């Protein structure tokens, strides 16, 4: 397959707050990811990070490993501390067959603080973008050195989160670095998915398909809320909700046109006693591939 359709176990064990979905085993959300029907899943907190302990569990569900969240320190930290800190990474990838590593710069980021508003969030000054930049690309061309591809994670609560962020990156990068175009945080951001994907579709090395709740997203402006705040009272959703307010197919359309091959994968935060993650993530990917369909992506 050309397109393959993927999951994020964030759906049902919440990574950056563990009292969501605490309950719920590896073990299940594995069982219901594979009977869904994705090809493939990502990196959660509850994953083994040895090869042969993630084999043992993804291989016996048809599950393939996606790829997995690395964090950055490149403000704070050498680069190369930072290809350090990336290789484990890089040899679980590897080993795992995947081809992308997630990267996000989490060292001043406030999306995992509860207490701290998300008008709060860094915002890199302005000189700064430029060792940046070349600070990503050169993990990204170490990691494309060992047949893996950076893309970065722009996100809530970072100091990649607005439309001009993502531009600035796109800028101050390259040729290794790809960005990794999440339809959620990009619209949570004040961006245009579409416009973003235009602009940068041929750099985009993977795409999460995140759904937002608009209505809970004008609460969290407006009440100056938290990014795990906005979580539980489910500022995001998936594909084909029709609370949602994310239009994929011109997204998937722009993706179509230039030949994206790769991973689509649904992303969803909820909290899941009250959005059953079953429940959602079959309605994600049942629509997802409906909008691929639609978009010529997947022929
Ligand atoms: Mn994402």
């Amino acid at each position: 397959h050309m397109i393959l359709y993927g999951t994020n176990p964030i759906a049902w064990s919440n990574d950056d707050d563990r009292s969501l979905g605490a309950h719920i085993t590896l073990d299940q959300c594995l069982d219901e990811a594979a009977k869904i029907g994705f090809d493939g899943i990502e990196k959660g907190h509850k994953f083994p990070q040895e090869a042969a302990a993630l084999k043992a569990v993804l291989e016996p569900r048809g599950l393939r490993y996606v790829s997995g969240w690395h964090s950055l320190n490149l403000l704070v930290n050498s680069v190369e501390e930072e290809k350090a800190a990336m290789q484990p990474a890089l040899d679980l990838l590897k080993a795992m067959g995947s081809k992308v590593i997630i990267v996000c710069e989490t060292s001043n980021a406030i999306h995992g603080d509860n207490d701290k508003p998300l008008q709060e969030r860094p915002v890199l000054e302005d000189a700064r973008w430029e060792a940046f930049g070349l600070g990503v690309e050169a993990l990204a061309a170490h990691a494309a050195a060992q047949g893996i591809t950076l893309v970065y994670h722009h996100h809530m609560g970072t100091i990649v989160e607005t439309e001009d962020e993502i531009d600035r990156l796109m800028r101050f990068t390259g040729p290794h670095t790809r960005l990794l175009l999440d339809t959620g945080h990009c619209l949570f951001g004040r961006g245009n998915p579409e416009r973003v994907a235009q602009k940068h579709i041929a750099r985009v090395g993977h795409i999460h398909a995140k759904n937002i709740r608009r209505d809970i997203v004008q609460d969290v402006r407006d009440q100056n809320l938290s990014f795990l705040e906005g979580v539980r009272r489910g500022v995001f959703t998936v594909p084909g909700d029709t609370e949602g307010s994310v239009d994929f197919v011109p997204v998937l359309k722009i993706a179509a046109e230039h030949g994206y091959q790769g991973w689509l994968v649904i992303e969803a935060e909820q909290d899941p006693d009250v959005r059953n993650p079953f429940e959602y993530q079959s309605l994600g990917l049942k629509s997802l591939k409906a909008f691929a369909r639609e978009a010529g992506l997947d022929k």
